[PDB]
RNA sequence: UUACUGCACAGGUGACGA
DNA sequence: TCGTCACCTGGGCAGTAAC
C-alpha cells in the first residue's frame, strides 16, 4: 500500500537563531526588508517582525534572540526556503515568485511538434510553448503530532504568441475581435488590454478596453489563448493544423504522463539534491526523499474507499457500480412512484431543422435500437413511462437573425402555449449561432426565463449536438434523458449510504461571477444545495431559489436551520440521537461565520441531541500529485498499444497529508479519457479548524460519493453536487434577474421537485 | 446550451493575522 | 492600510462517452 507524492522531504536543521521585534503595524515591512536585502531574511507574523541573517555584515539590527525550533514553528523557514530555492537556481529566471516558478531552458515544444508532424511556416518560430516548473514548499505532517517540510514540483506549459501584430495581419489572419495583452507588464499593472477594432499607423484600435481604446502595435501581443492559437494556427496551416495540435499534444503528453512527469519530478528532485541549499551562509538544507503516502511503521497514510454504488431502489437490492448500466436494467429509483406516467413536452425549434429535430426526438423517445446499444429503448421504456406527446412549436428564425431571435422564439412560446393547455417540460433547440450571444438577445436564456416564469423546466440543444454521428448520440441521449426525467421530478438514482446517526443534512454553496464583458466587473452569485441521508441512500432535498451574495452567510444559516427544523419535526428525533451537518465549498468559512451557524444550529435542534457539525473545502488546484506506480494503465482503447492512465491512482484512493486534509483520487484508469490524458490531479479535502466533527478521511469518501449524485451526466461530476449543483443554480439565477419578465415565483410552486437547473 | 475530461489564457479573489 | 499563504472563476477549444 503505497503513493508516491510530486514532493520531496526537505531535511532542514533542528533550530534556528532569529531576532524579533514587535511591529504592531506591518506598514513598516516592506521598507525594512529594502534596508536588510541581502543580509537579513526578514519576516512578519502575528504582531512581530522575525529576522534571520543570511550573510554576515550590516546594517545592524536590535531585537530579542530567539531559537526557533523547526519541528515547532515550521512555517519560518518554509518562507525561506521559497527564496532559498530561487536563489539556489540562479540560471533559471522566475517568472513568479511563491511559489518559484521557472521556464525550461532549451526545450519548445511548437518546434519540435511541426518537425515531427513535418510542418512547417516561417512565422511558427514566434508560436512558443515552453514547458514550465513550479517548486511549493509545504508543510506536511508525516504522522499525527509532527509536522515537516516537504518540496512539491508541478509542471505545466506557457503558451505565448511573440509575433508583431503588424506580422499577423500580412499572413492573412484577421485579428478583429482577438484579445491583446501588454507585451512588458508595468510592476502592479494589468495585462489585458482589450479587443483589436483594426490596425492604423503603429497603432491598435481597441474596443471593450480596460484602459485607454488605443495601443502602439509593439507595446502588445495576442493573449496566449488556446482560442487565439486555434485561430492564429488554422489560417496559417488549415487542413494540416489538426496535425500539429495532435503533435503538439504528443510532446505535451511528453511531461505530463504519469511515468513521464514521475520521470521529470525525479530529475528535479536529483538536480535539487546536488548541491545543499543555503538557508543562510553557514545553515544549509537538503533535498532528500520522495515523499510517500503509506501506512509503514506508525504512518497510517492512505486508505481506499470502497466502490461507490448507484442505487436502483430503496430496499438497497438493486445496486449496480455504473449509472447507466444500473439505470438500464432497473429503470429509475423512483418509478413506482413517478407521478406523471404522461408528460407532455413542448418542442421549440426553428421551422428549417425540423426533420433534424423530428430524427432527435425519435431517437430519444423511442430508442436508437440495438445496432447502438448505449441508448436501445429510449426514454419511455428507459423511465418506464407510459408515452411521450411532443407539442411541436416551430419558430421561424435564421440563425443570421442575430438581434431578434429571442423575440421570435418568445413569440412563438406564447402563442403555442395559449391555446395548447399544459406542458410538463419542453425543449429548446438553438442554433449555434445564437447560443452565445449576449443576454439581452440570447434565445437560451429567454426562453429559460418565460418558460421557468410559467412553472415549466426545459432541456435545450444546440443543432450541432441534435446532428451528432450516432456513435456520439447515444451518449449524448443518456444525459439528455437523465436531465429531463430529473427536470420532471424524477430520481434516476442515489448513492448508497449506511446511516450511523440519526439524520445526517449536507449543504453547499456555489459562487458564479458574470459580466457582459471582460471589460465589466464581475457580479457575484451564490446558490445553495442540499442533501439528506435517507436508509441506506443520500437524497437530494431542496435548493435556493434567491442568489444573493451580499449576506450569504445568513442565507447558509437560515437554510440549516429551516431545514433541521423540518427533519426533526419529520423523523421526531429521540432524546439523545445524534445529528451531523457537513457543509460544503470551494473556499472555507470565515471562523466568525462558523461560530454563528454553529451557535443557531445547536440552539435549533435543541439540547436533546447531540450535534455534530464539518465545515469542508474542496480544491481542484493546489500544488499535490498521487502517483500509483503499481497501476500499469488500461488499453487507451480496445485493442492498441498505448495504455492511458499509467501510474493513476484508484478512484476512492484517500491520502493524509495532515491532521485536516486529505487528497482524494477521483480519475481512475478506467474514467481517464485518453493516452495523452495528464496524470489527474487529486481534490484537496480540508476541514476547518472549528468544526466539531473531525474524521476527514469519512468526509472525504461521502465527497466522493456525492460526485456520483449528478443528474447531468452518466458519468461523474468533477466536484460534489453539493457545490456543483449550487454553481449552475447561481449561475442561471444571476443572468435570469437581469431578464425582463423573469419571475422566480414558481421555482417553488410548480418547480418545487424540478431539478430545473441541470 | 447532452455531458465528461483536459488544457491555455485572463481576471483577480479568499482565509488568517495585528 | 498592511503582511502572508493560498487558489478560485470565466471564456474558449479539442477529444471522448467507466463493461
Ligand atoms: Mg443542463
Amino acid at each position: 500500500r503505497q503513493l508516491v507524492s510530486n514532493g520531496f522531504e526537505v531535511n532542514l536543521p533542528d533550530q534556528v537563531e532569529v531576532i524579533v521585534r514587535d511591529l504592531p503595524d506591518p506598514s513598516k515591512v516592506k521598507e525594512e526588508r529594502t534596508r536588510l536585502m541581502g543580509y537579513w531574511f526578514v519576516h512578519w507574523f502575528d504582531g512581530k517582525l522575525f529576522h534571520l541573517r543570511i550573510k554576515a555584515g550590516g546594517p545592524n539590527v536590535d531585537g530579542e534572540h530567539r531559537a526557533i525550533r523547526t519541528a515547532e514553528h515550521p512555517w519560518l523557514l518554509r518562507a525561506r526556503l521559497d527564496d532559498a530555492l530561487e536563489e539556489a537556481l540562479p540560471k533559471y529566471a522566475a517568472v513568479k515568485k511563491r511559489p518559484f516558478t521557472f521556464l525550461a531552458q532549451k526545450d519548445e515544444l511548437i518546434d519540435a511538434a511541426a518537425t515531427a508532424a513535418g510542418l512547417s511556416h516561417r512565422l511558427l518560430n514566434s508560436f512558443k510553448v515552453i514547458p514550465r516548473f513550479a517548486l511549493s514548499p509545504k508543510i506536511y505532517e508525516p504522522v499525527d503530532g509532527t509536522t515537516r517540510v516537504g518540496v512539491f514540483v508541478t509542471i505545466g506549459m506557457r503558451y505565448d504568441i511573440e509575433a508583431s501584430l503588424r506580422d499577423l495581419l500580412e499572413a492573412g489572419i484577421d485579428l478583429r475581435g482577438m484579445y491583446v495583452v501588454r507585451r512588458k507588464r508595468q510592476p502592479g499593472e494589468r495585462g489585458l488590454l482589450g479587443r483589436v477594432r483594426a490596425i492604423s499607423d503603429d497603432m491598435v484600435q481597441l474596443f471593450e478596453e480596460t484602459d485607454l481604446a488605443s495601443v502602439n502595435v509593439n507595446d502588445a501581443k495576442l493573449e496566449g489563448s488556446k482560442e487565439n492559437f486555434t485561430r492564429c494556427l488554422s489560417a496559417l496551416l488549415g487542413h494540416n493544423y489538426k496535425k500539429l495540435l495532435n503533435a503538439l499534444d504528443d510532446q505535451e503528453a511528453g511531461y505530463r504522463t504519469g511515468p513521464r512527469f514521475d520521470d521529470a519530478v525525479r530529475r528535479m528532485g536529483e538536480f535539487l539534491a546536488k548541491k545543499p541549499i543555503r538557508l543562510a551562509d553557514n545553515i544549509n538544507a537538503q533535498v532528500g526523499d520522495r515523499i510517500v503516502f503509506s501506512n509503514e511503521g506508525q504512518a497510517r497514510n492512505v486508505r481506499l474507499a470502497p466502490k461507490v454504488e448507484y442505487v436502483f431502489d430503496r430496499t438497497g437490492a438493486k445496486s449496480a457500480e455504473y449509472a447507466w448500466r444500473g439505470l438500464s436494467q432497473f429503470g429509475p429509483f423512483d418509478r413506482p412512484s413517478f407521478a406523471n406516467r404522461s408528460p407532455r413536452i413542448l418542442v421549440v425549434y426553428p421551422s428549417s431543422t425540423q426533420g433534424k429535430v423530428e430524427n432527435f426526438l425519435s431517437a430519444f423517445r423511442d430508442g436508437m435500437g440495438s445496432n447502438y446499444s448505449g441508448f436501445s429503448k429510449g426514454f419511455v421504456d428507459l423511465m418506464g413511462l407510459t408515452k411521450v406527446e411532443f407539442v411541436m412549436c416551430p419558430v421561424e428564425v435564421s440563425s443570421a437573425d442575430r438581434n431578434g431571435a429571442h423575440t421570435k422564439y418568445n413569440s412563438a412560446i406564447e402563442d403555442k402555449l395559449a391555446g395548447a393547455g399544459e406542458v410538463h417540460a419542453g425543449i429548446v433547440v438553438l442554433f449555434e449561432d445564437h447560443a452565445r450571444l449576449p443576454d439581452d438577445r440570447n434565445p437560451y436564456i429567454h426562453t429559460k426565463s418565460l418558460l421557468l416564469t410559467l412553472g415549466v423546466p426545459t432541456q435545450q440543444v444546440r443543432m450541432p449536438t441534435v446532428l451528432l454521428e450516432p456513435k456520439s448520440l447515444q451518449y449524448t441521449l443518456q444525459n439528455f434523458s437523465i436531465a429531463t426525467y430529473a427536470k420532471l421530478n424524477g430520481t434516476p438514482w442515489t448513492v448508497n449510504h449506511d446511516k450511523a446517526i440519526n439524520d445526517e443534512l449536507v449543504v453547499g454553496m456555489g459562487l458564479a461571477e458574470l459580466s457582459g464583458s471582460r471589460t465589466e466587473k464581475r457580479q457575484r452569485f451564490v446558490g445553495i444545495t442540499t442533501v439528506f441521508a435517507g436508509d441506506g441512500s443520500y437524497l437530494l432535498g431542496n435548493v435556493s431559489k434567491e442568489c444573493e451574495y451580499e449576506g450569504y452567510s445568513d442565507a447558509i444559516r437560515e437554510s440549516m436551520t429551516g431545514i433541521l427544523r423540518e427533519l426533526k419535526k419529520r423523523n421526531n428525533w429521540r432524546p439523545g440521537d445524534t445529528v451531523r451537518v457537513v457543509f460544503h465549498a470551494h473556499r472555507p468559512l470565515k471562523r466568525v461565520d462558523v461560530a454563528s451557524i454553529v451557535f443557531e444550529c445547536t440552539r435549533e435542534i435543541g439540547s436533546d441531541q447531540n450535534i455534530q457539525m464539518a465545515f469542508v473545502t474542496v480544491s481542484h488546484d493546489h500544488p499535490f500529485v498521487l502517483i500509483d506506480r503499481s497501476e500499469r494503465g488500461l488499453e487507451a482503447y480496445k485493442g492498441s498499444t498505448a495504455r492511458k492512465g499509467v501510474f493513476a491512482p484508484p478512484r476512492g484512493a484517500i491520502s493524509r497529508v495532515g491532521r485536516l486534509t486529505r487528497l482524494l483520487a477521483v480519475n481512475s484508469p478506467q474514467l481517464i479519457k485518453r493516452a495523452n490524458t495528464p496524470l489527474p490531479t487529486p481534490l484537496l479535502v480540508s476541514l476547518h479548524p472549528d468544526s466539531t466533527f473531525k474524521d476527514v478521511d469519512y468526509l472525504a469518501e461521502q465527497a466522493l460519493k456525492f460526485t456520483s449524485l449528478s443528474w447531468r451526466s452518466t458519468l461523474p461530476a468533477a466536484t460534489p453536487v453539493t457545490i456543483f449543483y449550487s454553481e449552475r443554480i447561481a449561475e442561471l439565477l444571476g443572468r435570469l434577474k437581469s431578464i425582463p419578465n423573469w419571475s422566480s415565483a414558481n421555482l417553488n410552486i410548480k418547480l418545487k421537485w424540478s431539478r430545473w437547473f441541470l
